[PDB]
């Protein structure tokens, strides 16, 4: 199932969407916060870029859904060297 929706909410796309459709969500958000647009916002652009990359990798997306952002960023729920 889908626990955290933070990254999906940043992109503005349903978590039922696949990596291809999630990319489309990023593309839309990227334009929204595009540096070269009046509504450009580096901070928000970074956030959605993190959401994209994490949700782009099928492995990290799975980890995100199952465990959450913390694990997704680490690349696993476990920690160590």
């Amino acid at each position: 199932s889908v626990k955290e929706t933070k990254l999906y909410d940043l992109l503005g796309v349903s978590p039922s969407a696949n990596e291809q459709e999630l990319k489309k969500g990023y593309r839309k958000a990227a334009l929204k916060y595009h540096p070269d647009k009046p509504t450009g916002d580096t901070e928000k652009f970074k956030e959605i870029s993190e959401a994209f990359e994490i949700l782009n990798d099928p492995q990290k997306r799975e980890i995100y859904d199952q465990y959450g952002l913390e694990a997704a960023r680490s690349g696993g729920p476990s920690f160590g060297p």
